[PDB]
């Protein structure tokens, strides 16, 4: 079975695409080393097809069909609604892609005539078409990175897969719900998504020190996508298939499940056919929901292939984790390679091999770990942080050029504990931002795969509730982190670190001299900048205003929207 046929069309773009960083002069002094920073393109998607086509033995033994019915039976627990078409077309994002009927996002979130009048179409044709595959559109990414450590190396563009807009929103009525509900229901505490960095990092220390002496790994699949079979997309459905359902909804799964999610033909932008899915679609509603199950069952089971004691995951879509329980050093690393011949059996096999750790802090994954630091009363404070090459880069391009999506201000909010975060991002944003005009206006970042309008003004509260109040008292940071951060600095040409101490003053004290939302931001966020710090007190507007819906669930891929927070 091989995740992909082509016919030799090909993947084409649908127009200009950007792929070096512009000659703009406040791009700057965040980073002057522009040859380090590209963004993926067309040009590269025929690498990608290569590294994603392939053919997928699997083979199940009674440790997956044991773990598979102790999920399906948490799973029977679940009552799943249907969704309306007005819930639905709500959740669409603005600027998702218009279809081919004739109209756009905006006419969906207006109820458009043409637009529910179509949409009631496609779920009609669910019901009413129980086979023929349903057409998706592949189309190349395009995301920007810092080039590679082997002399400009580089990623080549990722493959987005999605169907026309009216069954993305077919897709919400019938599995929204189920989408939100079910993996927590399934996987319990193992289920990332509903964890704030805060939480996980909690989840994660407490899980840690719960052990003997701990050892934890984390394993990454050569492309999951990919890896995932028509078997795991029906085993997928069986679990979904034991929430209480609605029958049409139970219809509409079944339908999407063999016309769409199973596979299904590939059409470029021109309108040609470039060949054939076996595998998931990166940009159904179940991509995320799917993958988390599916990573779970697989590892669950290589786990107890492996004989390893007292397993505890937590699953992100395809990010995987394992803290467990060490029978002495070559122990594991046998016991790894049991689990990684297991995980290959079931289709899942690795990129880079997987290594046993011992130090909480030495793991990485969600691109990330963690790290530590004091605050004020000078106790230990555990953090979530990363390395920030990606960021700071992706940062410098949405200075120069604009876009829809603006990941530094995702970043600043996920990693706002972070020296990083604190002392370049969110000091060379407010800079733009306090020259500009543009305090005020709403931005949208996503988290967790869904789209949010956030006002910046905002943030104090937002990175008060999700992080605490240490987040803005931190100081110590380990020697680890601050070396990783001053040697990306100088891969990319971003000022040292004493540079920033000066600006943000600058910014803190053009944003004291502002008074109201402005004001809280420069006593709070750049209190670390000031010479005699000021005794910052907990946010009012923080708790009785700001509201949940925002780490409850994986969205990647799923076309979701919330206009929620600010």
């Amino acid at each position: 079975s091989m995740s992909y046929t082509w016919t030799g069309a090909l993947i084409t773009p649908c127009a200009a695409e950007e792929s070096k960083l512009p000659i703009n002069p406040l791009s700057n002094s965040l980073l002057r080393h522009h040859n380090m920073v590209y963004a993926t393109t067309s040009r590269s998607a025929s690498l990608r097809q290569k590294k994603v086509t392939f053919d997928r033995l699997q083979v199940l033994d009674d440790h997956y069909r044991d773990v598979l019915k102790e999920m399906k039976a948490k799973a029977s627990t679940v009552k799943a609604k249907l969704l309306s078409i007005e819930e639905a077309c709500k959740l669409t994002p603005p600027h998702s892609a218009k279809s081919k009927f004739g109209y756009g996002a905006k006419d969906v979130r207006n109820l458009s005539s043409r637009a529910v009048n179509h949409i009631r179409s496609v779920w009609e044709d669910l019901l009413e078409d129980t086979e023929t595959p349903i057409d998706t559109t592949i189309m190349a990414k395009s995301e920007v990175f810092c080039v590679q450590p082997e002399k400009g190396g580089r990623k080549p563009a990722r493959l987005i897969v999605f169907p026309d807009l009216g069954v993305r929103v077919c897709e919400k009525m019938a599995l929204y719900d189920v989408v939100s509900t079910l993996p927590q229901a399934v996987m319990g505490s193992s289920y990332g998504f509903q964890y704030s960095p805060k939480q996980r990092v909690e989840f994660l220390v407490n899980t840690w020190k719960s052990k003997k002496c701990p050892m934890g790994f984390s394993y990454d699949t050569r492309c999951f996508d990919s890896t995932v079979t028509e078997s795991d997309i029906r085993v997928e459905e069986s679990i979904y298939q034991c929430c209480d359902l609605a029958p049409e909804a139970r219809q509409a799964i079944r339908s999407l499940t063999e016309r769409l999610y199973i596979g299904g033909p590939l059409t470029n932008s021109k309108g040609q056919n470039c060949g054939y899915r076996r595998c998931r679609a990166s940009g159904v509603l179940t991509t995320s929901c799917g993958n988390t199950l599916t990573c779970y069952l697989k590892a669950t089971a290589a786990c107890r292939a492996a004989k390893l004691q007292d397993c505890t995951m937590l699953v992100n879509g395809d990010d995987l984790v394992v803290i467990c329980e060490s029978a002495g050093t070559q122990e594991d690393a046998a016991a790894l390679r049991a689990f990684t011949e297991a995980m290959t059996r079931y289709s899942a096999p690795p990129g880079d091999p997987p290594q046993p750790e011992y130090d909480l802090e030495l793991i990485t994954s969600c691109s990330s770990n963690v790290s530590v630091a004091h605050d004020a009363s000078g106790k230990r404070v555990y953090y979530l942080t990363r390395d920030p090459t990606t960021p700071l880069a992706r940062a410098a391009w949405e200075t120069a050029r604009h876009t829809p999506i603006n990941s530094w201000l995702g970043n600043i909010i996920m990693y706002a504990p972070t020296l990083w975060a604190r002392m370049i991002l969110m000091t060379h944003f407010f800079s733009i931002l306090l020259a500009q005009e543009q305090l005020e206006k709403a931005l949208d970042c996503q988290i967790f795969g869904a789209c949010y309008s956030i006002e910046p003004l905002d943030l104090p509260q937002i990175i008060e509730r999700l992080h605490g109040l240490s987040a803005f008292t931190l100081h110590s940071y380990s020697p680890g982190e601050i070396n990783r951060v001053a040697s990306c600095l100088r891969k990319l040409g971003v000022p040292p670190l004493r540079t920033w101490r000066h600006r943000a003053r600058s910014v803190r004290a053009k944003l004291l001299s502002q008074g109201g939302r402005a004001a809280t931001c420069g006593r709070y966020l750049f209190n670390w900048a000031v010479r005699t710090k000021l005794k910052l007190t907990p946010i009012p507007a923080a708790s009785q205003l700001d509201l949940s819906g925002w780490f409850v669930a994986g969205y990647s891929g799923g076309d979701i929207y919330h206009s929620l927070s600010r």
